[PDB]
């Protein structure tokens, strides 16, 4: 149907916008602490602590499969990256501090993205 196509154009465009948002958020992680899944080889007990792991590479996989239906779903995963890190790692670690900085700097990007998603529809 024509409607299904129109919908898919919208989703494709959302994906385009979220790909840009994702790139802007990952720039705020120059150390690449959040680039890849936490290694279950190097942190064998990780899943005992963190029930829903997340990382930028995993987000990008879902993104390119057009698996984010709205901005809220995307934000949920970004929040997982931060929140997981701030629980597993103590306050006085480079890991925890990197998550705080990513959260704070990412807020700007996500504030504008919300306006844009609403604006474009
Ligand atoms: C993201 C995170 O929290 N990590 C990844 C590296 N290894 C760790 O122990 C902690």
């Amino acid at each position: 149907s024509m409607e299904q196509v129109a919908m898919e154009l919208r989703l494709t465009e959302l994906t385009r916008l979220l790909r840009s948002v994702l790139d802007q958020l990952q720039d705020k992680d120059p150390a690449r602490i959040f680039a890849q899944p936490v290694s279950l080889k190097e942190v064998p007990d990780y899943l005992d602590h963190i029930k829903h792991p997340m990382d930028f590479a995993t987000m990008r996989k879902r993104l390119e499969a057009q698996g984010y239906k709205n901005l809220h779903e995307f934000e949920e995963d970004f929040d997982l990256i931060i929140d997981n890190c701030m629980k597993y790692n103590a306050r006085d670690t480079v890991f925890y501090r990197a998550a705080v900085r990513l959260r704070d700097q990412g807020g700007v990007v996500l504030r504008q993205a919300r306006r844009e998603v609403d604006s474009i529809g």
